[PDB]
This record gives structure tokens, sequence and C-alpha cells, in this order.
């Protein structure tokens, strides 16, 4: 019964910020590398960060460093996606995963369970 549930997509202004979460259930979160995806229509799913389980270690797609931030809370089993400095660029469907190890990988086919998603539209 592995759920990974992502909320807080929405339209967000070039100067503003918005924040993703994505509550994990039904595995032992403190165990697994999460990351998040994003996809726009007709285009391949295209990393964007991920982090090891403690959430000492982390990655960014080149285009989004210093702009978002990810982090976990592993007491309320929790992944976030913060975007600071959102641009038109971002507008896109993000989705949470787990990798299937405790660190992670920019390669979409190895994280084993995915989220159902939440659209980004920076205007």
């Amino acid at each position: 019964q592995v759920q990974l549930v992502e909320s807080g997509g929405g339209l967000v202004q070039p100067g503003g910020s918005l924040r993703l979460s994505c509550a994990a259930s039904g595995f032992t979160f403190d165990a697994y590398g999460m990351g998040w995806f994003r996809q726009d229509p007709g285009k391949e799913r295209e990393f964007v960060a991920a982090l090891i389980w403690s959430g000492s270690s982390t990655a960014y797609a080149d285009s989004v460093k210093g702009r978002f931030t990810i982090s976990r809370d592993n007491a309320k089993n929790t992944l976030y996606l913060q975007m600071n400095n959102p641009k038109p660029e971002d507008t896109a469907v993000y989705y949470c995963a787990r990798h299937r190890t405790a660190g992670f990988s920019r390669r979409d086919y190895e994280y084993d369970y995915w989220g159902q998603g939440t659209q980004v539209t920076v205007s």
C-alpha cells in the first residue's frame, strides 16, 4: 500500500513562490531516497531534484539550481519542493517518486513508485 500524494501546484507569477508537498505512506520513508520529476505534454519526464534517505545529500537539474530547494521531513513522512524563484520554463506536471535505493539517481526508471502529479503553471 505504497502511497505518494502530491499537493500545492497552482498558478504562480514569475516573481512569487510556491511549495509542493508529497505525503508518503505504506513504506519506511526514511529508508529511501526520494525525488521530483516534471513533464510537459508530449515530452519525457525530466529530473528536477532528489535527496538521499536522511536528506544530507541532494542533487538538482542544472536549470533549477539556486531557484528550487528540495527537503524532507522524516517524522511527518513528507517530501517538499520549495520554488523560491519560479520561471515560465518551470510550467509542467510535477511528480514525486521513491528511488529504489537509499540514495538517488537521475534516471526515471530507477524510481519504483510514483505519485499522481500536480500541475504547476508560471505566468
